[PDB]
RNA sequence: UUUUUUUUUUUUUUUUUUUUUUUUUUCUCCUCUUUUUUUUUUUU
């Protein structure tokens, strides 16, 4: 009962879609995105990614 | 004492041409474990 909700609701989409680069100068400087280096744990390493100012990216 | 006649190896040579490696399939796919991640230092 579960599988037919989760793979109905999984429609057709993976991944969130990227976009341009001036929306990314424009969210900089208004003050709306940091950007750093990013590294991952390697006991776990399909949960544990963090984003070098840390962001937890689970 | 046994004369005379019954052809034979197809004729021909003095024709133009402006393309080009290959060639045509097989799907989505659970990476197990002390961690933050250690870090100067000196002898190459």
């Amino acid at each position: 009962r579960e599988r037919e909700n989760e793979s109905q609701e999984s429609h057709g989409k993976e991944y969130p879609e990227h976009l341009p680069l001036e929306v990314l100068e424009a969210g900089i400087k208004s003050g709306r995105y940091i950007q750093g280096i990013l590294n991952v744990n390697k006991h776990r390493a399909q949960i544990e990614a963090f984003v070098r100012l840390d962001i937890l990216i689970h």
